């Protein structure tokens, strides 16, 4: 409430960082929309819309958006595919995005956690909140789960979103709007699958593989390590991203290119299988070269798939676990059975995580012991343009954002943002 | 101590069940035995030998075997494949053999917990007793570990094996000598993979698929399931096989020759992508039908591997298990990473079992609660032949066993053993 009064008068239109009077809730906003036939390339399924403010129900929470995160799955949105989420939700329209940082506008009747002009960041996992796993197991194992922004409409490519109460963590004063709002999702998830599957956590002494270092997955599972003791083993493709990683405190790095056990399993017995083995060894030595010998990783770290997997599955130490959410380079999982039951190596799907999980991590950075690692920024206006990026990969290592309220890089406060000027959403 | 003195005098060999008084060890024993030379199929490998009795260590200790079981591993032992023995212990020669009931005749100088002329059976995982696993963790993690009577020669078709402390426990009253010796290895297997990897253990209430419900390890997934509350979902390939497994405790059946849904994971997107999810999900109804609609399995028990594993890791419910300590049709295993990783889906591989474990599932046996299911029972004379059944698929559903010491099928007792009547050993 420092800044309660030099706001904007009351009315049912603002334009970026025109804050309204706290509380006041304008019946339309701007925002980025997606409809069933402009499905395709980002910059073509993406276009400006003026809207109206979501309606809330008893324990969700409306959100004044400052800026968000670029993620992966709002091009799966734009682009229909794998599916469009008009198969999964009734709407007209689809507003996209997964991240965020902002301030609470307004609560529904039942929430008292949060209260009006609070400072927050959003988690992206949702749920209906009253089935046995919801009330007492583990709520990513409700049917009822799905992601905010993919499967739900009301993201946060907008001056305002719509959330539950329980996706909403304190913000980071530490940060920047747009450092605040990139890194949740990603994060997160890295988290559940390093802490989130007992008895095969991360301990102090454990070697870590993985995979794709530089990545904004990647980035993370290295901190987390480092951060907790353990020794992360980072791979990557360019030796300029060298340095990068082993400043973040991995200890080691290994580069993929120079090896070819890449492919799926060749059929057991054949010269393949033999040749496939031998260079794979080559790869499994390259780490204990980081590690000693006889020292083979607690931890696989996957999600690039279908061609790694069968070599990854060789290198885990005999009771450890290879987790993983992705398969992003297909989907035809292949590994030789003698390995994983002789050795009796887990083999453990994940994705996301729960908003005690997000929230564990939220704490790391909140100490300052892991760090958004943002890639770079882009403002209101090239919002499709950065999903195009990721698209196709050119993006640089680590975690894009867009601004949206949040009137210019490098704006921290709400007093910031005033003080920078309101500008313009929807000129050309 | 009944039986005491109406043994046999004190010489240096023996023949079958000539009881000899109680802690004397002759020179010698016949024996079932393999030589690198003699490699091939079990009639040919496995030749009758009279050799040395064991000498024995600190820990360790002496059984006069009375019967035996029979499994695959002293198959692949006689073969020389998938590997040599030879190639594992530096031994000159090879008795098979890992499942065993019969009397303690000699102990190490430090062995306290057993003591001579106790009644016992075997079980077969062995480990050098000293580092960190061992001691404080999971024993089957320790690179020590290893299985007696495949990758140890001192195994059970002789009339003396050599087994450490750790391996013995004790014998049901209620059984025969051969009933008491078909189960331990089989038994104590399908006890891991089912209680032995938190958090995904049997609870009452659960179904949990049974791949091959007839098999020696479907029989006893059957059995244990219905033993504590859960309630097993058999499956077969002959319908006359129906009624064996019903009666077991199993609450439905299914046959998979009805299907077509078998054979690695077609590549993706492709019809046969399409019209393999077609069946597989008939399938997955199969099971809807007994169990309910909208109820997935909590627990997948694999072995056949890779023909069906695609299928396995698509009908498991969320937060699933899908837990397997074989491939007996190919280890180029397959699936769709889709499926595993937002279902967040647990694929734990599995390798016999700890003496705890062991022990657990024995006492199910010892209550009464569970039953061997011994096949048939082949006498000491018969030993290749009963390897050669297994070797090509013809022996019936159940745990074959094979007599030593013991000279008639049904004895009891070592009382029923002395008046049944000492047998010639090789004869011919
Ligand atoms: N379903 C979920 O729960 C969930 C949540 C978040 C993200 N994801 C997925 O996880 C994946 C990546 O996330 P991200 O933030 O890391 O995106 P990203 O920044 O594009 O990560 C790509 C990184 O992976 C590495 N990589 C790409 N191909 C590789 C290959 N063939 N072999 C080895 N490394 C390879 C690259 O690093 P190097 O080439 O230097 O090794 C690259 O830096 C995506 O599929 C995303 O959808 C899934
Ligand atoms: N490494 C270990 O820890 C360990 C320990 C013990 C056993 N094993 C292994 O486990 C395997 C079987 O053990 P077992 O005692 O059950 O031997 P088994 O008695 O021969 O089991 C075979 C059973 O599996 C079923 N089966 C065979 N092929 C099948 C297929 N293509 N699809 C579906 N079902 C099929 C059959 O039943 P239906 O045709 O009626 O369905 C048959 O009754 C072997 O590979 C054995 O080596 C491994
Ligand atoms: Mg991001
Ligand atoms: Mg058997």
């Amino acid at each position: 409430p420092a800044w309660t009064g030099q706001t904007a008068e009351a009315k049912d239109l603002y334009e970026l960082g025109e804050i309204p009077p706290l509380g006041h809730v304008p019946a339309k906003m701007y925002a980025w929309a997606i409809r069933r036939e402009r499905h395709g390339p980002p910059e073509q399924s993406h276009q400006l819309e003026v809207l109206p403010v979501w309606e809330i129900g008893d324990d969700e929470v409306l959100v004044y958006v400052m800026a968000a995160g670029v993620n992966y799955n709002g091009v799966w949105a734009g682009l229909g595919e794998p599916i469009s989420p008009f198969d999964v939700h009734k709407g007209e329209y689809h507003i996209a995005g997964s991240d965020a940082s902002g301030i609470v506008w307004k609560v529904g009747a039942k929430v008292k956690r949060w209260k009006v002009g609070d400072e927050v960041i959003v988690h992206c996992n949702q749920d209906d909140g009253d089935d046995e796993e919801c009330n007492g197991g583990d709520p990513m194992f409700s049917p009822t789960q799905r992601i905010w922004g993919y499967e739900t409409g009301d993201g946060s490519f907008a001056q305002f979103c719509r959330v539950q109460s329980r996706q909403l963590m304190a913000r980071p004063k530490h940060l920047t709007w747009e450092e605040a709002a990139c890194y949740t999702l990603t994060l997160a998830t890295a988290y559940r699958m390093l802490f989130g599957h007992a008895p095969h956590t991360v301990r102090p002494g454990q070697n870590v593989l993985i995979w794709g270092a530089s990545g904004g997955l990647g980035v993370f599972g290295v901190q987390l390590c480092a951060a907790s003791g353990a020794n992360a083993i980072a791979v990557i493709s360019d030796e300029s991203k060298r340095d990068y990683v082993m400043s973040l405190g991995a200890k080691g790095v290994i580069n993929r290119k120079d090896f070819d056990c890449w492919g799926q399993l060749p059929t057991v017995n054949s010269p393949e299988y033999n040749t496939w083995l031998k260079e794979a060894r080559k790869f499994g030595k390259a780490i204990w070269d980081i590690t000693g010998k006889g020292n083979d990783v607690d931890i696989v770290f996957e999600h690039p798939g279908e061609a790694t997997f069968p070599v990854s599955t060789l290198v885990a130490k005999r009771g450890g676990m290879i987790v993983f959410c992705a398969g992003t380079t297909g989907f035809n999982i292949t590994f030789d059975a003698r390995y994983v039951w002789m050795r009796q190596k887990r083999i453990q799907g994940s994705h996301f995580a729960h908003l005690k999980q997000a929230s564990a991590a939220n704490q790391f950075v909140m100490d300052r012991r892991v760090d958004p690692c943002m890639s770079e920024v882009f403002p209101w206006d090239k919002i499709p343009a950065a999903h195009t990026k990721m698209w196709k990969n050119q993006h640089p290592p680590g975690n894009m954002a867009v601004l949206v309220n949040s009137t210019r890089a490098g704006l921290r406060t709400v007093e910031d943002v005033i003080e920078a000027g309101p500008l313009k959403a929807m000129a050309a």
